[PDB]
This record gives C-alpha cells, sequence and structure tokens, in this order.
C-alpha cells in the first residue's frame, strides 16, 4: 500500500459537502457546479481531469483547506491509478453524487418515476429530467452513450450507460428515493391504522400493502425496506396523530360515560399529577390525551362526576345546597365530609353547573330525608309533594333547611316532586315488607312510571302495595295499577322469585338470601330444606353463641342456594372467611337469633303438632318479623279462632282488632295480612277440613262430610242459573253472521250500527262476569275435594252401609259437577270470543 494523495480525501469531503447541501440552497447551487464540471471532464486524461478539479479551489478551500498543500499538475499529490479511489471512480462517484443530490428536492412524481424504472430506463429517464439530475446528455458528460429504445410495441427510452451510473448506483439512487417519497407520504397521511400496518408489520407482504395503500407503487416493493429514519419519522407521526385525535374526541367520550363509569374515575380526577388522571381513562385517551389538556380535561370530566356522585349520595348536603354562588360552593364541597379538597371541584363553575348541580344535589337530599325529631319523613315528603306554587315549596324547603331557596326554579318542580313521591314509596314498601325496597325493584320501578295522579292515590292508599306484592296474574295488578300499565310482567315475576323468602322461616335468612348480589332461584322443596335448617338450629341451646353451631345453621342452607362464591355467602352472615369464626362486627347473625328467640313457642307447636292444616299458619307466622317474643299463651290466641273465622280478614280482625290501637300490634296485623292471601288461607282452611274428616268419630266424619255436602248445595244454586240460561243464549249468537246487522229503531245511519254495538258488547259483558265466576267455582270444587280423602284411608271406626255409599255419593256428585261446570266456562268462552269478533266487525263496518 502507499495513501500518499488527495483521492480519498476528495471522495471523503464531496460525501459530506452533499450532506450539508440538504438545508442550503446556495450550497447545492454550488456544489451542482463542482460535480457539473467534475461530469463534463474525461476521466481518463490525468492533466485535463485534475485541471478541472484543481480550478474549483476557491470552492475546495471553502469547505476544507487541506484539499490544497506547479504541484497542481503533478498526479503526486492526486493518484492517477489508486485501487480504490481512481479517476473512473471519482466520476462514477460524482455522477451518483449529483443524480442523489438533485431528488433530495425533486417532486412526488419524479420520485415514483425513478422507482417506477428499471436501471436501464432510469438511466434515460435522468437524460430527460434535465439539467434536474444533473447534466446526463451525450457530450455533456463524459461516459455518456446515446440513447437507445426498446423493440417492444410501445418502445420504451432505455440508455446503457454503465460506465457512468452503475447499476449498483442506480439502485442507490432509488434507496434515497424510496426514504423521501416515503417521509413525503407519512407527512401527509391523515389516515393512522394503515401507517401502524406499516411500523407494525413483521413481513415484506404486509409492510407491502400497507405502503401501496399510503402511494408508495408496486413497482417499487422490491426495494421496500425501512430506514431507521423513516421509522423514526413515522412512529412520531402517529404519535402526533393519536393525540390530536384523543384531544378531540374526549369531551364526547366523556358525555359517553355511564353512571357507574363516571363514578369509577374518582381515583383519576383527585389525582395530582396528569399520568395519574390520564392513567384512569379508557384506552386511546389512557395514553394519547396530551397532558397539556388536562387542566381543561379535570373539569369537563368534573362537573359529569359532580353530577353523579352528588346526585347518588347519602353525605349532608344543607350548606352546600345552601351555597351563595359558586365560590362558595367550592369552599363547601372541599370539606372533608363532602369531596374532600381537591382541585377537581375548582371546575364546577357558577355558568351551566351551580344550576344543574343544585338540581342535581336536591335529589340526593329528598332521598336522605329521615324522621327527624320534630318531622316524619313521610309528612315532610308529602309537604313536598302537595303544595302547588314555586313559593309553596320554598316555605317547606324553608322547614326543611333551605334558606334562601330563591335558586329553585319552576321548571323543576314536577321533576323533584317525582324524586319526593319516589322516595315516599322506597319507604311505604320498606314498612311494608320484611325484605328491602331493593328487593321490589320491579315493584318500585311500575310506580314511579304511573302517571302523577295515580302515584299520589296509591300513595294515599298504602295497603294496595300489600296486594300488589301478592299480584301475580297481571290482572291481579291490574285491577291496583292502571289499565295495561308499564312493567307488570316484570313486577309478577319478581313476585314469583320473591314467594320462596318471603314464606322462608326467618326474617333475617329472608333478607340476605333475597337480596344476594347473584339472584338465587329456589323450589318448595329447597326452602322446605332451609325452614328443615332452621328448625334443628332452634333445636340447638347455642346456634348463635357457639361458632360451630351457626355454622351447622349456613352449611345447611349454602347447599340449597347452589351456585356462588363461598367467601361472600359467610361474610353476609357475619362469619370470616373460612368459616372458624365470627367477624367482629356482626349485626346480621345479631337479628337473627333475635328473631329465632321470638320463634320459640311457635317452634315447639310447629313441631308437636300432626294438625298439617295450621301446622301452615304456624309456618306464615314464623315467617313474619316480630319486635317481641310471641309467649305459649299467644301461640294459643293465634290458633284458637282459625276454625271459626271464614275469612283471613275475618281471622285478623278477631284477633287484633277493628282498627288496633297499639303500633306494634297494628303493624303486625298488616304484616299478617300480607302473607295470609285469600289463596293460601283457603289452603290452610281445606287442610284442616282433612282434619276434621280424618278423625276416628263417625260423629265428626259425618258432621264434616255434611257440612261439605251444604257448601256443595250453595255452589250447585250459582251454577244452576248459569245452566239453564247457557244453551238459550248461545243457540241464538252462534250460528249468527258478521256481515250482517239488525236494526230495530231510529236515528242517524252510523248510529244504527254503533248503537247495537252497544247492545253486543252488553252480551259481551254478561258473559265475561259468567266466566269470572265460573273460574271461582271450579277452583272452590277442586278445593273440596282435594280436601275429601278417596274411599281408602280414612282412618275411622266403622262406616255403616248408608254411611260409606253417602260419602261416595259426595265425590262423584262433586267430580259431576266440576266435570259439568267446566262444559259451562269453555262454552261461554267461546261466546265471549264469538262476540269480541262481532264487536270489532261492526267497529270497521260502521
Amino acid at each position: 500500500y502507499i495513501r500518499m494523495a488527495k483521492n480519498k480525501e476528495f471522495f471523503d469531503a464531496l460525501e459530506e459537502i452533499a450532506e450539508s447541501a440538504k438545508n442550503d440552497e446556495t450550497l447545492r447551487n454550488e456544489l451542482a457546479k463542482v460535480l457539473d464540471d467534475i461530469l463534463k471532464t474525461d476521466p481518463s486524461d490525468p492533466e485535463a481531469f485534475r485541471k478541472i478539479v484543481a480550478e474549483h479551489q476557491e470552492f475546495w478551500d471553502e469547505h476544507d483547506p487541506s484539499l490544497m498543500e506547479q504541484y497542481l499538475k503533478s498526479d503526486d499529490f492526486l493518484n492517477s491509478t489508486d485501487p480504490t479511489y481512481n479517476f473512473q471512480k471519482l466520476h462514477q462517484f460524482a455522477a451518483e453524487q449529483r443524480v442523489k443530490l438533485g431528488l433530495e428536492k425533486s417532486d412526488t412524481d419524479t420520485l415514483v418515476a425513478i422507482l417506477k424504472n428499471n436501471p436501464e430506463e432510469c438511466r434515460a429517464y435522468i437524460e430527460s429530467k434535465k439539467p434536474g439530475l444533473g447534466n446526463f446528455s451525450e457530450g455533456n458528460v463524459h461516459g455518456w452513450l446515446k440513447e437507445e429504445y426498446t423493440p417492444t410495441i410501445p418502445p420504451k427510452a432505455i440508455n446503457k450507460s454503465t460506465g457512468v451510473l452503475s447499476d449498483e448506483a442506480i439502485k442507490r439512487i432509488k434507496e434515497q428515493a424510496r426514504d423521501l417519497l416515503l417521509l413525503k407520504l407519512i407527512n401527509s397521511s391523515g389516515n393512522t391504522q394503515l401507517l401502524k400496518d406499516l411500523r407494525d408489520a413483521m413481513s415484506k407482504p404486509e409492510a407491502e400493502r400497507a405502503a401501496n395503500a399510503l402511494g408508495f407503487p408496486t413497482e417499487g416493493n422490491g426495494v421496500l425496506f425501512l430506514s431507521r429514519e423513516v421509522v423514526d419519522a413515522l412512529e412520531e407521526r402517529v404519535e402526533k396523530l393519536e393525540q390530536e385525535a384523543a384531544k378531540r374526541g374526549f369531551d364526547s367520550y366523556v358525555q359517553s360515560l355511564s353512571h357507574n363509569a363516571l363514578l369509577a374515575k374518582k381515583n383519576g380526577l383527585e389525582s395530582t399529577t396528569a399520568a395519574g388522571f390520564k392513567n384512569s381513562l379508557d384506552e386511546p385517551y389512557k395514553t394519547y390525551l396530551p397532558e397539556s389538556e388536562w387542566e381543561r380535561a379535570q373539569g369537563v370530566l368534573g362537573a359529569r362526576y359532580l353530577q353523579a356522585v352528588l346526585s347518588s349520595g347519602t353525605q349532608n348536603l344543607k350548606d352546600a345546597l345552601n351555597a351563595k354562588d359558586a365560590n362558595a360552593l367550592i369552599t363547601e364541597l372541599k370539606k372533608p365530609a363532602l369531596l374532600g379538597p381537591h382541585d377537581y371541584i375548582d371546575k364546577a363553575v357558577t355558568e351551566e353547573n351551580l344550576g344543574s348541580l343544585k338540581k342535581n344535589m336536591m335529589k340526593s337530599f329528598i332521598n336522605n330525608i329521615k324522621d327527624e325529631t320534630n318531622l316524619k319523613a313521610l309528612d315532610a315528603l308529602k309537604a313536598l309533594d302537595g303544595a302547588k306554587n314555586l313559593d309553596k315549596f320554598k316555605e317547606v324547603l324553608g322547614k326543611l333547611g333551605i334558606t334562601p331557596a330563591d335558586w329553585v326554579k319552576d321548571t323543576d318542580l314536577k321533576d323533584m316532586k317525582q324524586w319526593a313521591r319516589a322516595r315516599q314509596f322506597e319507604l311505604e314498601i320498606n314498612r311494608v315488607s320484611s325484605l328491602g325496597s331493593g328487593a321490589h325493584s320491579k315493584l318500585m320501578s311500575t310506580l314511579t312510571k304511573l302517571p302523577v295522579e295515580k302515584q299520589r292515590e296509591i300513595l294515599a292508599k298504602p295497603q294496595q302495595l300489600r296486594h300488589l306484592m301478592n299480584a301475580y296474574e297481571s290482572h291481579v295488578a291490574e285491577h291496583y295499577l292502571g289499565k295495561n300499565a308499564s312493567g307488570i310482567a316484570e313486577l309478577l315475576t319478581e313476585n314469583k322469585r320473591l314467594e320462596g323468602f318471603r314464606a322462608i322461616h326467618n326474617a333475617e335468612v329472608a333478607r340476605v338470601l333475597a337480596n344476594f348480589k347473584p339472584e338465587i332461584t329456589l323450589n318448595d322443596k329447597q326452602v322446605a330444606a332451609i325452614n328443615q335448617a332452621l328448625t334443628t338450629a332452634n333445636s340447638n341451646p347455642n346456634t348463635y353463641t357457639q361458632a360451630t353451631d351457626y355454622k351447622i345453621l349456613i352449611d345447611a342452607i349454602k347447599t340449597q342456594s347452589g351456585s356462588v362464591n363461598q367467601k361472600d355467602f359467610y361474610n353476609a352472615f357475619n362469619l370470616n372467611d373460612d368459616g372458624r369464626a365470627f367477624t367482629s362486627s356482626t349485626p346480621r347473625k345479631d337479628e337473627m337469633s333475635k328473631q329465632q328467640q321470638h320463634n320459640q313457642h311457635i317452634y315447639a307447636e310447629y313441631n308437636s303438632t300432626s294438625n298439617s292444616g295450621n301446622k301452615k299458619l304456624l309456618a306464615v307466622l314464623l315467617s313474619i318479623e316480630k319486635p317481641v317474643t310471641f309467649s305459649k299463651d299467644i301461640v294459643n290466641r293465634f290458633l284458637r279462632p282459625l276454625k271459626d273465622s271464614e275469612t283471613p280478614q275475618d281471622y285478623a280482625d278477631t284477633l287484633f282488632g277493628e282498627n288496633p290501637t297499639n303500633p306494634a300490634n297494628k303493624k303486625f296485623k298488616d304484616d299478617l295480612l300480607r302473607e295470609l292471601t285469600p289463596t293460601v288461607f283457603n289452603e290452610i282452611k281445606n287442610d284442616l277440613r282433612k282434619q276434621e274428616l280424618l278423625d276416628t268419630n263417625p260423629a265428626h266424619v259425618m258432621t264434616a262430610i255434611k257440612a261439605l255436602s251444604t257448601e256443595l248445595e250453595s255452589i250447585k244454586g250459582i251454577t244452576g242459573p248459569i245452566r239453564t240460561n247457557a244453551d238459550k243464549l248461545k243457540f241464538i249468537n252462534d250460528i249468527d253472521p258478521v256481515h250482517l246487522y239488525n236494526p230495530t229503531f231510529q236515528g242517524t245511519a252510523r248510529s244504527k250500527a254503533a248503537q247495537m254495538k252497544e247492545r253486543y258488547e252488553g252480551l259481551s259483558r254478561d258473559c265475561g262476569l259468567v266466566v269470572d265466576q265460573l273460574r271461582r267455582q271450579v277452583v272452590a270444587l277442586e278445593g273440596h275435594l282435594k280436601s275429601l280423602p278417596k274411599e281408602g284411608e280414612f282412618k275411622a271406626a266403622g262406616l255403616t252401609l248408608e254411611q260409606k255409599a253417602e260419602i261416595k255419593k259426595l265425590r262423584t256428585d262433586l267430580e259431576a259437577e266440576l266435570s259439568a261446570v267446566r262444559e259451562d266456562l269453555d262454552f261461554y268462552k267461546k261466546i265471549q270470543g264469538k262476540l269480541e269478533t262481532i264487536v270489532k266487525e261492526v267497529d270497521v263496518a260502521a
């Protein structure tokens, strides 16, 4: 080797200078000449060549003096045959370097065309862009050949000048072109998913499609390879787009948030830095929101979170509802009792907020109205429901603790009275049900959706809430609710699910099992075994103080629920997670004990008796919560009058009174009539009328076989006339056609048919009545011959041939009526329907 020369030093200098001409527009115009000349020269003419490189000495000395030192013409300092850097190389390299300098600022269409064209076609293309990408025409640069052309049908210009722009040189030119075309495409795409497909690809075939979709050409794909410069710029483009996307989308997303969602953002909103705040959002905003937005976004999401948490909370809101302006409402909400000292609440701003906020705070207030010392809750609420003026309101909102209340609008008066009524219901159902008002969510909805007036009615007559919890067929609900009122379907199925718990043998186990987070669903055989578990528990004299014996009661129930987390079960009954021992704060078990202590004497009969009629009356009794212990003498006083009482109401009255004076009684009468439905009371009754029919005296058997036969004759006298009129009322209106008419009076052409309508729908309302009546008799008749044992297992001393032929007379007569009445029920319904189709053809006709 040697090296005593400037040949590398010029390669290396040109290369640097070209880089610094990226952003120095005049230096490129200088460096283009330096090249434009070096190019014009013949390479293999060491005189002429070194003449031309020397004759730009002023431009050489301008970058680096250490290129220059009679010695210029001497090829001592400048090698003519360097193994790595000739004149042939420094000409070839200066050509590459020329076209590279030119495309650095050239348009998208050129950039494409260089990628589009093959090396041959690419050289000829460079000639057509003259002097843009150098002066590459014949004669103007030495190596440069004549343009040849292909033999293809549309001929394509090619230039086979490898001596100056080598095949490896035009690849490097395409390399540089690609990059710049991409940066052009990247900086101009708003389409973020495409950009991402490119950055996140892991194989040429989708690096392709991603590129091709941005506008990179199909022809370029061969050389498509991400440099680290294009990557770096791509990566920082998406982060730009996502941020200004997320900044824009936020104010919408906040409005999109559900109530529970809003509520979950608290830890976020209280965050002392933007990282935290941001970390509590959902994923677009969780990262790509910019921190600059934060202070603003605290407010936008804040004032929605102030609406949500103030609306739904239990905190005391007197002072904050009485706030003077926003500035005072703020200093109130920052108080530790409320939302705490946090910057976010300094976006509860006077403008839109403190109206909106106070209306929302008023919902909380009303819902946490409490039996205070001078005022009942139901009075306070009904005061608010009652009053008519805005000023008649402010008068009571005086007494509730809100002065001035001059902020209270007129429009809102209807909304906030609904909150007053809704709350009234909440309480009145809590008063009526052993269970929670929560346990009747669907019932609590349907009342809140009855129109303004009916609400006030059902509230003035609260006893029907009782009847509604015992409404299981839609017509029963309708009779108290409305015509076809909203949400009945759901109400009924609530009542069907609750009946298990409502008839469970202890009111604590009722409450918690009914109000479990996943919903449980029972069979009667499940609740049998649950009530069986509680009898073993009442048998055990330390179920509620020995933790291993409290477990025997829970372990028994557990199994019957059947399918949930063990732990919540145990905690919800005040035990630790294991079972091992009681949790320190022990209220659920405490009331269980208080209940199951009152079921001492009641259980004492429940176990003794074979009277599987009034077993059921005890079962309902111990399934109702009691203030007090219910002695052995009151169990006797409960069981006495049931035989002689005909209805549930007549049963209550003779126990307690017409309007029993003593509050603790009045409540238990109300609570007793809730569980003694007309339906279950009959079940008790004709169960205990099985009893007198199971007796060992024929004295008693027959004294109740005759009774029963008297009630059958009653039933036959209601059915009698309904039978004799039946054959008549059909034969007339069954063969009857329905295009026709019957005109027999005066009036208008349309009012003839209209009042012949009134006459048919009069008959439709007679049949309906009959239908209802026969419905009751089939229920009754069934009721009776359930009560009758069946030729066998009579468990009685000798029955004579007249006695045993009389009881068999009864069965057959009972079944022979039941069977018979069905004829008519069927038939009367046919006539029912038959009219409905005649009445609604007079509608479409007249």
